[PDB]
């Protein structure tokens, strides 16, 4: 997250860290949202590689013992069937991970609330992106979970020529674009939390930023629209 602030430890309890095994250690690669005690929602592009993945819930500082972490293997990966790694702009950047064990809920570990199906946020709706992604374009991952206020940019504006054009689809949510704050590599898969009717819900799954850089004016961070996939998610969880 570029231009973020450190999140309080119990602010975003559904945020998880999706990590892969590298040597005798684990590396954070993406965020995700805990949606069931044994299911995580993340981006399909995060699980394109044939890696060994684990999920960390109750994580705050990737480099320090927080005393709240729960580490669980990923037992099954269900990527949206229309996902195409060669075309992130087509959308469908979403995947569900069945965890090997059910995690324990507490103030640091909670299920993310998802929007009702079809919900679209009004332009400029208040949201926060959270994650341990790069804190600068071509930078380094954060140690501590970051949050950045990223108001939505509606489809009409987001898909206009000076923004993302045809690259953005109505199955996505754009947010930010102020040139200061944004998602960045390593935030992928994580949530876009937006305040609606007093409650934060996870309206987006971080999907992509410009190839030019993370915080690029008029290139808001683009997220998979969670509300476009409610039926899909339910169908996956019910059959697995
Ligand atoms: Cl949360």
């Amino acid at each position: 997250v570029v231009g973020g602030t450190e999140a309080q430890r119990n602010s975003w309890p559904s945020q998880i860290s999706l990590q892969y095994r590298s040597g005798s250690s684990w590396a954070h690669t993406c965020g995700g949202t805990l949606i069931r005690q044994n299911w995580v929602m993340t981006a399909a592009h995060c699980v394109d590689r044939e890696l060994t993945f684990r999920v960390v819930v109750g994580e705050h500082n990737l480099n320090q013992n927080d005393g709240t972490e729960q580490y669980v293997g990923v037992q099954k990966i269900v990527v949206h069937p229309y996902w195409n790694t060669d075309d992130v702009a087509a959308g469908y950047d979403i995947a569900l991970l069945r965890l090997a064990q059910s995690v324990t809920l507490n103030s640091y570990v909670q299920l993310g609330v998802l929007p009702r199906a079809g919900t679209i946020l009004a332009n400029n709706s208040p949201c926060y992106i959270t994650g341990w992604g790069l804190t600068r374009t071509n930078g380094q991952l954060a140690q501590t979970l970051q949050q950045a206020y990223l108001p939505t940019v509606d489809y009409a504006i987001c898909s206009s020529s000076s923004y993302w054009g045809s690259t953005v689809k109505n199955s996505m949510v754009c947010a930010g674009g102020d040139g200061v704050r944004s998602g960045c590599q390593g935030d992928s898969g994580g949530p876009l939390h937006c305040l609606v009717n007093g409650q934060y819900a996870v309206h987006g799954v971080t999907s992509f930023v410009s190839r030019l850089g993370c915080n690029v004016t008029r290139k808001p961070t683009v997220f998979t629209r969670v509300s476009a996939y409610i039926s899909w998610i339910n169908n996956v969880i019910a059959s697995n």
